C-alpha cells in the first residue's frame, strides 16, 4: 500500500514536529485529512520498526475528543506518512491573544480539556513528553471550540532535531526529569502545569534570556507567584499549580487526580457561579509572549528560507543552462516547466505573467529564475513582516534594543553577534530598528 495511490496533496499546512504537514484528500471519497511526512534521512528513529508499528496500530484504535485522531500509516524507502484528522482552528494561544477578556474560568476550561486528553492517553501508557502550546490545536478559531492535542507518542519513536527553528519555546515546558533522562507519564503533568501558569499570569514560571538560562531554571525547579497579577488569582488555582509543578515525579499529582482537583471542579461548571474578573495583565503578557515567540520563530524561518533560495537559484540556472543548447538564454514555457520539475506549472504561468504578459515568444530564463525565486520566498518574507507588525503592539514601527535581546535570545543568536551586525547595518542606530533594518540584520546573520 503506497500513500500516493490513496491521497493527493492539496496544500501545505505548516511544519510541525518531526516534519512537514500537508492537507491531503482521499482520491476516492474526497475526505480531507492532514498528513505528517517524516524523512527517515533527516529524522533518526529511536526504536525498532516493530515497536513503532505496534504503537501506531494502538493509536488507530484510540478515540478521545481532546486527542488528534490518527487514521493511517504509510512508509517508503525515504519517509513515514502519518495520516490523521485535520483541525482548522489554529493554535490555542493565537486565539487567546485576540480575546478582550480572559478569566480563571476560561483557563480552567482549557486545562480541563488538556487533562482529559492526557488522562486518557496515560491510561493507554502513551506519553507525550513535548506538550506545549503549539501542540494544542482548535477545531475552530473560537473560544468555544474543542482542543485537540497533537503529537502524543511521537517522542518515544523519533529523535528530536537540534535545529533552533524546530525547538522554539520547547525549554519553557519540558519537565526537569526529562532533562536528566529518567521520565514517565508524570512529565506531561509538569508541562500542563507550566501551561496553566502561563494562562493565569501571561509569563512562564521558568524564564530566561536564552535556551540554557531557561533550562537551568527548570532544572533547579524553583518558581514563585511573586508577580503582581497573581493577586487576582484564587489560592485554589495556585494549589493545583503547586501539585502539577512538584519536582519529584512520584510526588507529583497524576493527570487523573488533577481533573478531580477542587479548582477544576469549581471553575469548569457550565453555569458560572463564581467571580470572573478579566485577567487583564495576563492577556497583555500572553500577547507579548506569543508575539515574541512568533517573531523569533519567523526570524529563524526567514534566515532558513534565504539560504534555501540561494542554493535553489544556483541549481535552477545550472539546469536551464544545460537545457540551453542554443546558448541564447531563452527558453519556451515547456522547457521552463521541465526545468522547475527537474529542480525538485501554474507557478510558471504566474511568473510568465510578470515576465512576458503577451507571451509573444521565448523567455529570458535568467529573468525567470529571479521571479520564480524572488517570489517563492514571499510566504517567509511576508510572514516575517506580519510577525514584526504583530509584535509591535503600539504601532511604533520599531523594536527596542531590549526587545531585540529577548527576540535573539529566544532565537539563540549570540548577543555580541547581533550587535555587531546592527552596527554594520546602521552606525548611527539609537537602540532601535525598523522592519527593514531588522530584515537587514537577519540577512547578515545568515551570510548575506
Ligand atoms: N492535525 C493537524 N491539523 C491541522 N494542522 C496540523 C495538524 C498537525 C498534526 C498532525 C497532522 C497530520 C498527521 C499527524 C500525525 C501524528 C501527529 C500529528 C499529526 N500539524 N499541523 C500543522 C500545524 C501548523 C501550526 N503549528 C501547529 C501545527
Amino acid at each position: 500500500a503506497i500513500f500516493s495511490d490513496r491521497y493527493k496533496g492539496q496544500r501545505v499546512l505548516g511544519k510541525g514536529s518531526f516534519g512537514e504537514v500537508i492537507l491531503c484528500k482521499d482520491k476516492i471519497t474526497g475526505q480531507e485529512c492532514a498528513v505528517k511526512v517524516i524523512s527517515k534521512r533527516q529524522v533518526k528513529q529511536k526504536t525498532d520498526k516493530e515497536s513503532l508499528l505496534r504503537e501506531v496500530q494502538l493509536l488507530k484504535q484510540l478515540d478521545h475528543p481532546n486527542i488528534m485522531k490518527l487514521y493511517e500509516f504509510f512508509e517508503d524507502k525515504g519517509y513515514f506518512y502519518l495520516v490523521g484528522e485535520v483541525y482548522t482552528g489554529g493554535e490555542l494561544f493565537d486565539e487567546i491573544i485576540s480575546r478582550k477578556r480572559f478569566s480563571e474560568v476560561d483557563a480552567a476550561r482549557i486545562i480541563r480539556q488538556v487533562l482529559s486528553g492526557i488522562t486518557y492517553m496515560h491510561k493507554n501508557k502513551i506519553v507525550h513528553r513535548d506538550l506545549k502550546p503549539e501542540n494544542l490545536l482548535l477545531e475552530s478559531k473560537s473560544k468555544d471550540a474543542n482542543i485537540r492535542i497533537i503529537d502524543f507518542g511521537l517522542s518515544t519513536h523519533f529523535e528530536a532535531s537540534k535545529k533552533m527553528k524546530d525547538k522554539i519555546g520547547t525549554a519553557y515546558y519540558i519537565a526537569p526529569e526529562v532533562l536528566h533522562g529518567t521520565y514517565d507519564e508524570k512529565c506531561d503533568v509538569w508541562s500542563t502545569g507550566v501551561i496553566l501558569y502561563i494562562l493565569l499570569s501571561g509569563c512562564p514560571p521558568f524564564n530566561g534570556a536564552n535556551e540554557y538560562d531557561i533550562l537551568k531554571k527548570v532544572e533547579k525547579g524553583k518558581y514563585t507567584f511573586e508577580l503582581p497579577q497573581w493577586k487576582k488569582v484564587s489560592e485554589s488555582a495556585k494549589d493545583l499549580i503547586r501539585k502539577m509543578l512538584t519536582y519529584v515525579p512520584s510526588m507529583r499529582i497524576s493527570a487523573r487526580d488533577a481533573l478531580d482537583h477542587e479548582w477544576i471542579q469549581t471553575y469548569t461548571k457550565e453555569q458560572i457561579s463564581v467571580d470572573v474578573p478579566s485577567l487583564d495583565n495576563a492577556i497583555l503578557n500572553i500577547r507579548q509572549f506569543q508575539g515574541t515567540q512568533k517573531l523569533a520563530q519567523a526570524a529563524l524561518l526567514y534566515m532558513g528560507s534565504k539560504l534555501t533560495s540561494q542554493d535553489e537559484t544556483k541549481e535552477l540556472t545550472a539546469i536551464f543552462h544545460k537545457m540551453d543548447k542554443n546558448g541564447d538564454g531563452q527558453l519556451d514555457r515547456a522547457e521552463l516547466i521541465e526545468g522547475y520539475k527537474e529542480l525538485m506549472e501554474h507557478e510558471v504561468d504566474q511568473v510568465l505573467d510578470a515576465v512576458d504578459f503577451d507571451k509573444n515568444g521565448y523567455i529570458e530564463y535568467s529573468e525567470f529564475v529571479t521571479v520564480a525565486m524572488d517570489r517563492k520566498t514571499l510566504l517567509s518574507r511576508e510572514r516575517l513582516e506580519r510577525a514584526f507588525r504583530m509584535f509591535d503592539s503600539d504601532n511604533s514601527g520599531k523594536i527596542s534594543s531590549t526587545e531585540l535581546a529577548t527576540i535573539f535570545g529566544v532565537s539563540d543568536v549570540d548577543s555580541e553577534t547581533w550587535k555587531s551586525v546592527l552596527s554594520e547595518v546602521d552606525k548611527n542606530n539609537d537602540g532601535e530598528v525598523d522592519f527593514d533594518e531588522f530584515q537587514q540584520m537577519l540577512l547578515k546573520l545568515c551570510g548575506n
